[PDB]
């Protein structure tokens, strides 16, 4: 009866099986079989080989990924993959003509391409090379150069810079096809005056001299990149004259100061929706711009604007939600925080200001998943009032009282956390259950909500897990100021509540974050409970999301206060539970969780014995502007410079004499720069506090390389076991 | 004797060694700082006098870092805003104070951001370097004359050295050399146009939002080196012409065939300057004595005055060809060179004669020439009692080299076995500086009879404090390996009992031509480990160490990381077989070169060592600068010695680190041994999955000498040593 060991987690012994499918039409999806790609008929479950690996085993390159054209007449081959940031990367591409059954060797896609994408229909092709946009009406024909101002580290056409990739759009891409591929909208970011963050990269041992990486990176209060938006007609590309792009400008209420482009969504074939967001991220405006044939220009009627603001904090969770327009584009549904601070779906009209909420309650709609003529499919945490749960719902557009949950009752014993993937027209949908039981994948029919087939049930994994002493998970809540605050505990096998165990507080506690959910996980905490009999707990206090703006906006303009104090208060109640050794309580966290961990260890509460901080934030003036300023405003005396200086971990170095501290950070961290940890170590030296440290050469914010990953979790294990004796 | 020497005592500097730093201003007088007030002493009778009261500048507005009085005693340079650059370079602000008027200058002042200042040997002329250019002030209050115009940041250095020359060649920031009487100003010019830049982050105070990137021209092994030119300008002509002409002195033809260095500048007379050049392959150097042609105003270097100093079994010199010591007429000089037996002694040269004659000989070496008179030549050596780790002052008679007398051997034989000396102007008096094995002792002497005039400082106050302290003892002895004496030292804990088993810490450096076992008395981290933690701190000078003959120093030639590393392991086994060493508790730590050796030792698989600490270590020799590395390893090309470059990396031994506890420490702002080197060590240990302890120090250089970091590193290393030795 072995236990889940550290080797199991580091070597991925027990692996969850997925069912990652991509919908091709309203009733077909592609699936990978390790040797080929199969086309599945959603209605009957039969399949047929769409493309076998014996088609590119002669290529001479390692196939990184494939991209079928919407009409299934070409495929895009990705190779020479080179990662950049969280989403950005670079690769080489080769289009394979499914009709000629051979590669396209004429007018090939250039090497070092930054982003490629088909049109929504047909086989048009837009790609970004050297920060300039190109369009191919045909894969074999020459490409049409759309932009000419592309310049590395300054001008970005069709691609996002660093801050927009990480904080706004969560993608390298800045291209938006029209529904039928006629128009191609894109954004232009300009980092001319944006200060560059510089750090050393050491590379392989052969490199005699280290290289200096420089990235345009606006820290809190620095000069942000400017943005422009354009739309070009891809049906009239002139082979003789240059392409003519039409610029859509932001509303007057946004040009008064610094602002952002935070959302782009096409309504109809000639109507596109833009959402702008002031640098003070509590005021946003949606523009609905239509095309005018007689003038070849895009106009955004003032009467069709839509303001979305907040007085308790920022607008949106991390950005204003995306709209879902109706068939005629004259109406749309989108998630906005209601009057009491609970985010729900509001029915909008293109012409009028007032919207009408179609959902209500002391819970939140996580996201709108699909929209049809009669139904609106969304995910929420309404079932059993558990904020850590996720279920799929359908609300009738003609009668808001007819709401139906499509996943609540399928298997309430093993499934409480759901995601979904709909077909092209939402005729079928795949449900992705991920807890508390083993993940489960099912295929359903939208017309009657009947379960067609079981795609993946992890029955093979369930069998192996029966021969290992696996830990349990306890999801509950405690009361703070007459408010429910949820927590979770990874409990060791054979848990005895009369026995006493060491407790480790696994923390993140970022704004709109959630560490207490019903998701089933096989992670480092699994090993700590199964093998080391350690209770690893997580707590969602003030600042956590999916529980209303009263809890989420509580940390507005005062990061590093309530969410830090609540972690201490929660661990304080944990120590008085009888099964927790109050002399052996630790706390560790990554990224924002490293900041909270360091602020807790420097709080002088005396509750924690030791703690680990991995790639932590130490001084909010060091992190990027879009994220920091969203919760802290500007670091100016006339704004919020007080909390900026009052919430550093360096100012608490003196209180680090009570605890054992392990500080870890990667030298190539483009996100939370090594500077942050270098200033923490320097402050502890100035006050004479001893501590443990560890850098990782050329590792980024993830420290995700195979060898480094195993090394850090091995090093942290020794630190924890040594602190618990 | 109840209290031990605690770690706190070392970090807080409870027991301070008393010093006596004097500055000879004339033939019989020197300056001395009593209590912020500069005193002038008469060596003949000891009576003093006030030269600058302590309140003269306590109302200056700035904290004075150091003073510099003109040789004629009419002015005094006051530098403030001192900011250390490299080991010797620094930037500061300066002010000239007129002594004949007791006022500041306030007119045509020395510009801010001045990189170097220096007086003329006589008078009160002034030459300084600003924005990589040279300026000369005839009078401290009159406008200055610009000598160079090619000065360019990080590209052209005029009057100052670049990073390599400062660290590896001249051991000084200054590249200026006044003529003896001050008529001529000889300077060097360095061009780092194509020299690659080392780049690393500097974070500064936490108020700085964006980390700063430091960029320094740093030629690593094999990279392109800086080029050098030499010039001489006549400062007496600055007044009558608008742009004085600087006469260039080119190097001999035997140096222009390839890359070379300028390794020594030494004036001989008022119109005779000698330059020593060195090929990039540092086994061939050439001295070039040049005279001033009063007729044509040029400098000519007669081929018959050349002197070739080479080596057939390694590099030439210790760290560089030694400097010559000319007589008054400048027609002959004495110089330290390696003899046919490989022992460095003093040779007597004539300006024309290619052959010299050695005046000293034996299985021992001369450390340096101190003073030269018409009668005697004073030098320091380790001849006494055949102890390579001892230092004594000798006096050899010029008219009969068989008449050699030791001036410090028998002064205090039990208390003093390590000596340095500071002679007066014409060597009429000298101060003997004793530094071990007993407490430091300073004495003044008259060179007429070498009579002990008086005791300037005897550390009597410090002696009484150490009476009620359990200080450690020191054993300086040797072992015989392959029929050769190799010396070692041990800091033995108090009440040392050979019937007991003690833990052993092996303090290592073992760089080429270095010495860790000597007679110097020290109050350092080793004193605490022995006095309080009962740990024996041992050091061993194996193959590669200096002051013992070329057969030992040149042993590791082109083989760094081999003989010196293995000799350290063998010394540990030798110490374990002595009886009083616990075999299961032997550690080894080292700084800089010692960190490299420590890492190579811990990655050797010897099984001798349980743990080890490496501070600012070298990882591979292709990461270190050219002039130092190539001197011992040649060029990292396949045709010469690339194989030994790649074979002696610590990364290549990463697998063996699974058998030891490893602590790696390095400062992020290390300009000497770049953080890159420790960054490659850790990344290699991660690639093979071996756990280890790490510690970076933000914005600390190769010394990690900031008050707070210094206390932090020795506190951190103490915990690691005590836990590895199971020490409570
Ligand atoms: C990216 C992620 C988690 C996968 O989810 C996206 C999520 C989201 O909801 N919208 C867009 C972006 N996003 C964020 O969380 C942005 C933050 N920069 C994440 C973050 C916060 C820190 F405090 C910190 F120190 C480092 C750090 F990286
Ligand atoms: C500077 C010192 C000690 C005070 O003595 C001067 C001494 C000398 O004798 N002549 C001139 C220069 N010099 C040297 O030792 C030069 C070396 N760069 C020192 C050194 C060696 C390393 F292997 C290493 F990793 C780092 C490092 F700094």
């Amino acid at each position: 009866r072995k236990t889940y060991t550290l080797t199991d987690y580091l070597k991925n012994t027990y692996r969850l099986k997925l069912y990652s499918l991509r919908w091709i039409s309203d009733h077909e999806y592609l699936y990978k079989q390790e040797n080929n790609i199969l086309v599945f008929n959603a209605e009957y479950g039969n399949s047929s080989v769409f493309l076998e690996n014996s088609t590119f085993d002669e290529f001479g390159h390692s196939i990184n990924d494939y991209s079928i054209s919407p009409d299934g007449q070409f495929i895009l081959l990705e190779y020479n993959y080179v990662k950049q940031w969280r989403h950005s990367y670079t690769a080489s591409y080769d289009i394979y003509d499914l009709n000629k059954r051979q590669l396209i060797t004429e007018e090939r896609i250039p090497n070092n391409t930054q982003w490629v994408t088909w049109s929504p229909v047909g086989h048009k092709l837009a790609y970004v090379w050297n920060n300039d946009i190109y369009v191919k009406i045909e894969p074999n024909l020459p490409s049409y150069r759309i932009t000419w101002t592309g310049k590395e580290d300054i001008i970005y056409n069709g691609i996002t810079d660093w801050v927009y990739e990480e904080e706004v759009f969560s993608a390298y891409s800045a291209l938006w096809w029209s529904p039928n591929g006629t128009f191609l909208a894109y954004a232009q970011f300009n980092d001319t005056e944006v200060p560059l963050i510089e750090y050393s990269f050491y590379s392989d041992e052969s490199l005699q001299y280290p290289k200096t990486v420089r990235v345009p990176y606006p820290k809190a209060g620095a000069v942000n990149p400017t943005v422009k938006f354009f739309v070009v007609n891809t049906d009239s590309l002139s082979s003789v004259t240059n392409a003519t792009s039409i610029q859509i400008t932001a509303p007057a209420s946004m040009l008064i100061g610094d602002h952002y482009l935070c959302d782009v969504t096409w309504a109809t074939q000639e109507r596109i929706s833009l959402q702008w967001l002031r640098r003070i991220q509590n005021y946003s405006v949606m523009d609905i711009c239509d095309y005018d044939e007689s003038s070849g220009r895009w106009n955004c009627l003032v009467a069709r604007q839509h303001i979305e603001m907040s007085t308790t904090g920022w607008v949106g969770r991390f950005r204003p939600s995306e709209p879902h327009f109706t068939l005629d584009g004259n109406s749309f549904y989108k998630i906005i925080s209601n009057e009491e601070g609970y985010r729900h779906i509001c029915y909008f009209q293109i012409d009028k200001k007032d919207c009408t909420f179609i959902t209500k309650g002391t819970w939140e709609v996580i996201g709108i998943e699909a929209l049809t003529s009669d139904y609106l499919y969304y995910i929420s945490n309404e079932y059993k009032g558990m904020p850590g749960g996720r279920n799929l719902y359908k609300i009738q557009l003609s009668d808001y009282t007819k709401v139906t949950c499509l996943s609540c009752e399928l298997n309430p014993e093993r499934c409480q956390y759901y995601s979904v993937s709909f077909s092209k027209e939402a005729k079928y949908y795949q449900l992705r259950c991920s807890g508390p039981g083993l993940p489960l994948y099912t295929l359903h029919s939208s017309v009657n909500d009947k379960g067609l087939r079981v795609l993946e049930d992890n029955s093979a994994l369930d069998k192996m897990l029966q021969n290992v002493q696996m830990p349990s998970k306890k999801l509950d809540f405690i009361i703070l100021n007459e408010t429910k605050f949820w927590y979770q505990m990874i409990l060791p096998p054979h848990f005895d509540k009369s026995k006493k165990y060491p407790l480790l507080l696994d923390v993140y506690a970022g704004p709109c974050s959630q560490k207490a959910d019903t998701v089933f996980r096989l992670n480092w905490a699994t090993y700590l409970a199964s093998t080391e009999n350690i209770i690893v707990a997580s707590f969602d206090g003030r600042g956590s999301g999916y529980q209303g703006d009263k809890i989420m906006h509580a940390i507005n303009r005062r990061l590093g206060t309530f969410e830090v104090e609540d972690q201490i208060e929660a661990a304080r109640q944990f120590s008085k539970m009888g099964f927790v050794d109050n002399k052996r309580i630790a706390i560790w966290g990554w990224s924002y969780g490293g900041y909270v961990t360091s602020m807790v260890l420097g709080s002088g509460s005396g509750v924690f014995k030791c703690g680990i901080a991995v790639a932590p934030v130490s001084r909010w003036e060091y992190y990027d502007s879009v994220y920091t300023e969203r919760y802290m405003g500007l670091p100016t005396p006339e704004d919020n410079l007080d909390h900026y200086r009052n919430s550093t971990v360096m100012s608490r170095a003196e209180n680090f004499k009570q605890v054992e501290y392990l500080l870890i950070h990667g030298t190539a961290d483009d996100n939370v720069h090594f500077q942050q940890s270098a200033q923490i170590s320097k402050a502890l030296v100035d006050v004479g506090v001893d501590f443990q440290a560890m850098w990782y050469t050329d590792e980024d914010h993830g420290i995700a390389s195979s060898t480094a990953h195993q090394h850090i979790y091995t090093h942290m294990s020794h630190f924890i076991k040594q602190c618990f004796s």
